[PDB]
DNA sequence: GCTCTAATCCCCG
DNA sequence: CGGGGATTAGAGC
């Protein structure tokens, strides 16, 4: 790359949808995950480095633990 | 030096 | 197609 990383700065209003979409559906395809971006006005790897961060650091906190 | 977590590398099927 | 752990990266204590 050439840019190095840009990091987080994701608003509280992308959340919203991100997990209200995380408890209902934890591996969306990319014909969802560019709606997710649609209603953030992101792009779909954005949502998907969201999704695979999601579901690593829940790993990385809880490795099995759930209450869903 | 260490946490916490996104942006990405290499691997898996 | 894209998940999963390792990894490189970035701001705060």
């Amino acid at each position: 790359g050439s840019q190095r990383r840009q990091r987080t700065h994701f608003t509280s209003q992308q959340l919203q949808e991100l997990e209200a979409t995380f408890q209902r559906n934890r591996y969306p395809d990319m014909s969802t995950r560019e709606e997710i971006a649609v209603w953030t006005n992101l792009t779909e790897a954005r949502v998907r480095v969201w999704f695979k961060n999601r579901r690593a650091k829940w790993r990385k906190r809880e490795e099995f633990i759930v209450t869903d």
